[PDB]
């Protein structure tokens, strides 16, 4: 038996693994996977045999995200700025202007007032308090509704959905407008640096750092899938798919919240969390690598398409390139090519797709999800207690943090707050 | 004697004047000087030969101004376009972007918040209530230190205080950060607004629209200054410099607030207005008409000079125009044309300086001011009151507008008021 078995090897669980190991605990990580890393995923492109890619979250900014900062400083992993945006292929209609910020200045004294509203709106989030705790329920409503309150004039209305689409992977219609202030108030207040967090990248890939840290990690076992988390006895015993029970003191689920679901806690877990973990979050982020041929550098669109973002990823060769789109998966089908060619000739009619690359977050077992975004209604009914101990159970992640939601800063974040719960405890 | 008195004929008095005469009211107009229009002054250029400039107020916006849109209507008057700018040439410092929002991508996120800051406070601002009666105290203070708490980046920070410059016709020091929220609550809680409302002008100048108000009015007499107002008895005694006393029911002031310390009024007014007429309220204003050669058309220079703001007027011929400074008359004196050139020169150093014209407001005894702003500390202690009746003697005019202060629409707005309480009256 151990002090604490962590379940799942993502960000959040080589953390609390780690440090925890370090603390002088004695640690188990369970892993059902094949790999480390979680929803930080490096691998060989599909399209482009030989070359790296992230397939999930890649991006990072240093001054919002500074424990992540922490770790890369800590095993000198180097970063590079993201791709520098140089050509503006905005759909915005025709007083749009190509660049970076399109808002004309005919729109200026709409946003000015809508500058004021979203940022009053998100300053009701106090961060530490849960988002079921604040008397917030009148923001929990449809995006569309809110941002048709805010009555923009069409750049600016256009332009604050195509990156809300983006953001949370979700249509209009089914994101909360409470969780797009809630990233607002994540990001300092500012709704701008929601986008401007975009803003470096790992040189070497996100497996740089999971490696590092999981060089601290005497005991991993990969393909060993928790089924049972069973606190009855004055021990935890955890069960395993295919294999013999491990025993801790405690237990650190660092796993994905659509899979909690899958795993039987004894005792059952408190009854106001257990409607939200059966119903799962209703993230539908979609990312896809597109292999291109006669696409320049530096281009990024956004617009009212079926993606409402379209940009450089990386230089294939001198012809060729990867641009990213986001999308959801609930909206678009990317197996689809010659959607994918529609989606994209919208933008830019004179690029051709080679292919596309993606992994299928919510049919994979292990995940059942890309990043967290409630659905309407659910995080003013619960959201703090999702990350809160039961017992001896704790719980972690990205999808549960109240300070960084839906980024690699927010798993750290959690895992942190766990291990000096245990180190108390 | 008359039904009513009006003292003054700028536009409040000449609105006045004309609805009560409408009304079907017996009405008397006395101005002191030789013209009607007060601080709206078009005449001949003293640079230019047979040239007509307007040497005060000038700029409308219809939608800020509706009273003055519905008497631009009334009478046919013609107005058009300011002057578009097309050439920027900022004194910003060398991150500024050279167009009308100089404001670069590297300040957004600060601006973002500045913003917010900015509206939230004016917000505080209920434009019924007057400055004294909101509990507003702790927002009047001067402009610099209210400023530095923002905490700007330097563009921002320059564009800010060079266009509050130009705005209150105060140096930061001395302007109040109160009255500045004043303004932008003025403008429909917009701070952007403030300087978009330099939208229009009277194609034939403002004495289109004077002449037009005052061939409605059938008793007017120039060179008549008002001395005293004697209300002790059952009808008001107003007393006149060289001249038989005129009498009426009422009697409307509509002169200038720094005036008002120079008539004698019996009784004395309410003692709460008294110390702030005495002082006088704090506006400095200084507009100068500049000749030039060797500047192309549609330049706009805002930045960190003696002039904060210096763009284009009008065209006076090919090579010859006019430009106009802002700035304030304890900070510069405009009859030293060497000084007048190293502030041009400054922004437009290939600019040749053919000469000035402006007129001293402040020397005038007929006005003591050009329009209002008030002096530190003054109007969170009494503002409202300054525009209330004091028995049957009404105080009317721009400078004690709580709607449009310093604006035409302003004058109109107390002419209004106080036409409407003598019909009841
Ligand atoms: C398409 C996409 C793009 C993204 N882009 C960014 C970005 O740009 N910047 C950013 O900061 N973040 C990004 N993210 C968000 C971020 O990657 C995740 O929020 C984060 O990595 C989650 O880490 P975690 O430790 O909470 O969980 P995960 O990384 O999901 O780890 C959970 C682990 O649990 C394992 N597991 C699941 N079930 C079991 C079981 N029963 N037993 C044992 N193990 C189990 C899984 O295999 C996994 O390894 C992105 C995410 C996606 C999906
Ligand atoms: C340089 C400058 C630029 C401006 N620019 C703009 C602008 O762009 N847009 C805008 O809307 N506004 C502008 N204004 C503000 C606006 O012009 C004034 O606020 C407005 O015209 C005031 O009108 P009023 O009727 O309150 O007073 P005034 O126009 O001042 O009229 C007062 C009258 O009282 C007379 N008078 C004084 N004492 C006596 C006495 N004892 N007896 C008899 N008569 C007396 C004066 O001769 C005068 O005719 C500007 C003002 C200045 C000075
Ligand atoms: C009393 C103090 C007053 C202080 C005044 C400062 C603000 C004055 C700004 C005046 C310039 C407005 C011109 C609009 C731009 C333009 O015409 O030309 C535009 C460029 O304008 C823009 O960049 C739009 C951005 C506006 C974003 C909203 C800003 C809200 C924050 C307000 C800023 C606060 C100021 C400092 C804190 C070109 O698009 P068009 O030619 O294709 O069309
Ligand atoms: C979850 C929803 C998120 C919604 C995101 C919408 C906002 C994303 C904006 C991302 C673009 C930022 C780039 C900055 C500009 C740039 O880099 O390039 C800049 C141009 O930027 C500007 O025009 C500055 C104006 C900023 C004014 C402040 C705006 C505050 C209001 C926020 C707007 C609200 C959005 C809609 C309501 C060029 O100067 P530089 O190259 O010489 O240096
Ligand atoms: N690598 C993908 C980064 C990314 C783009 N948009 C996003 C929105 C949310 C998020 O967690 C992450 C992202
Ligand atoms: N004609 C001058 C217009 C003008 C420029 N700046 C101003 C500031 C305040 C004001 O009332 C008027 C103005």
């Amino acid at each position: 038996m151990y002090d604490a078995i962590v379940v799942g090897g993502g960000f959040s669980g080589l953390k609390a693994a780690r440090d925890l190991t370090n603390a002088g605990k004695k640690v188990l990580l369970l892993e059902g996977g094949e790999r480390l890393g979680g929803r930080a995923y490096s691998r060989e492109s599909r399209n482009v045999p030989g070359l790296r890619v992230e397939i999930g979250g890649a991006y990072l900014h240093r001054k919002h995200h500074p424990r992540l900062a922490a770790e890369l400083d800590r095993y000198g992993i180097p970063t590079a700025a993201a791709s520098e945006f140089t050509s503006f292929r905005h759909r915005l209609g025709p007083t749009a202007v190509d660049q970076a910020f399109p808002i004309p200045g005919s729109e200026a004294v709409a946003v000015e007032a809508a500058t004021y509203t979203l940022l009053r709106d998100a300053h009701r989030i106090d961060l530490e308090k849960g988002l079921e705790n604040q008397d917030l329920e009148d923001l929990d409503i449809p995006l569309n509704e809110y941002v048709d309150k805010l009555d923009l004039p069409p750049v600016s209305r256009q332009f604050l959905l195509a990156w809300a689409w983006n953001m949370l992977g979700q249509p209009a219609d089914q994101a909360s407008a409470l969780w797009m202030l809630q990233l607002v108030a994540a990001h300092h207040y500012s709704i701008l640096g929601v986008v401007l967090s975009l803003d470096e990248v790992f040189s070497n890939g996100s497996a740089d750092l999971v490696d590092a840290m999981s060089q601290e990690i005497p005991e991993i076992r990969l393909q060993t899938v928790v089924t049972g988390i069973d606190q009855s006895g004055d021990v935890v015993n955890v069960t395993v798919k295919d294999g013999h029970a491990f025993q801790a003191h405690s237990v650190i689920v660092a796993t994905p919240m659509n899979t909690w679901r899958r795993i039987v806690f004894t005792p059952a877990l408190p009854e106001r969390r257990r409607s939200v973990i059966e119903e799962g979050h209703g993230g539908q982020g979609l990312k896809i690598l597109i292999h291109v041929r006669g696409a320049e550098a530096g281009i990024e669109c956004v617009g009212d398409g079926i993606f409402p973002t379209l940009y450089d990823y990386c230089e294939v060769s001198e012809s060729e390139r990867l641009l990213v789109a986001f999308t959801d998966s609930g909206s678009f089908d990317p197996t689809d090519i010659g959607a994918v060619k529609d989606a994209v000739l919208y933008y830019l009619p004179e690029v051709e797709v080679l292919g596309i690359d993606y992994h299928d977050w919510i049919a994979d077992p292990l995940f059942e999800g890309p990043w967290v975004a409630p659905r309407v209604g659910q995080f003013s009914r619960v959201h703090k207690e999702l990350g809160e101990p039961a017992g001896r159970i704790h719980f972690v992640g990205s999808d549960v943090s109240l300070e960084f939601p839906g980024y690699i800063e927010g798993a750290l974040e959690t895992a942190e707050c766990a291990v000096n719960a245990i180190l108390h405890s």
